[PDB]
Parts: structure tokens; C-alpha cells; sequence
């Protein structure tokens, strides 16, 4: 029920959106870490545009994952949005 | 109190929203659209681990926005971030 959102074209994700919606799950959970925070919200976005026009934020999260090191590295933002209706 | 997230730095955004906090403002909105959607999110959390442990997530909204594209109208996703103490 959760969709990690990577580097396929962004269509990909709204499909996988839409495809779980009509096996009536209630939540669908949108996944993105790094640059792609972007895209995770376009997904969203055009998702309750053009093709759910009935879906709603249920909650919007953000938060930091810790990433293996060589001191000077960095770790990363996420985000993770949850729809319903 | 709004600080638009673009093309300056990361650390430059912080640096606006701890001096307003240091002034003491008690709540504070970072706007972003397009790529820089991951930039914003990277302000408020290093703010919030780094600088001003007791910042709030107040309210996250996802949009969407139009501006003048290279050809004609264009739709961009845009984030609006309220942190507050």
C-alpha cells in the first residue's frame, strides 16, 4: 500500500496510485527521499487534478533518515503523504 | 515572516529563518516550488535539528501553481511549510 517514488517516469506513480484506489484500498502512502521530494509531490498533485478528483491530504510528513558515512557526508529529507477518498 | 526558497544556497535560507526566530517570531513560512520543493524541506529540518530544536510543524500545504514557462503556461507543484514555537 505504499509507493516509494524513484526515477520512472512520473506517470508510473500516479498509475500505481490510481490502480490501488480501484482495489478500494481506503489510504494510499507516497514515499520520496532526496531531489526526488519534488517529484513525490507532483505525483500527488496531478494525481488529485486529473484522475482522483475526489482525493484528499490526509497528512503530509516530513522528516530526516540517517545515511551511512564518511565524516563530511550527508543524510537526507523525506517526505511521506497519505490520500484517502 | 515568508521566505521563498530558490536559488541561493541552502544554509542562506536557514540563516533567514533563525536570525527571525532569534528576533523572535513565532511563526515563520518557507514557500518553494519545482526542484526546489527538496531545498525547503532541507531548511526546515536542519533548522529544526540544528538551530531551534523546539520548532513546530505547524502546517504543511502541497499545491500547485502556474507561471510563464518557456512556451505558454506552465503547472509546477508548490510546498508551504509553517514552523512555530
Amino acid at each position: 500500500n505504499i509507493i516509494f517514488v524513484g526515477k520512472k517516469p512520473t506517470m508510473n506513480y500516479v498509475l500505481a496510485v490510481v490502480t490501488q484506489f480501484n482495489n478500494n484500498a481506503n489510504k494510499i502512502i507516497i514515499k520520496a527521499r532526496g531531489k526526488t521530494i519534488s517529484k513525490a509531490v507532483d505525483v500527488a498533485e496531478i494525481t488529485r487534478h486529473k484522475f482522483i478528483p475526489d482525493a484528499k491530504y490526509e497528512e503530509i510528513r516530513l522528516d530526516t533518515e540517517t545515511l551511512q558515512g564518511e565524516r563530511g557526508s550527508s543524510n537526507v529529507s523525506s517526505i511521506e503523504i497519505t490520500l484517502s477518498r
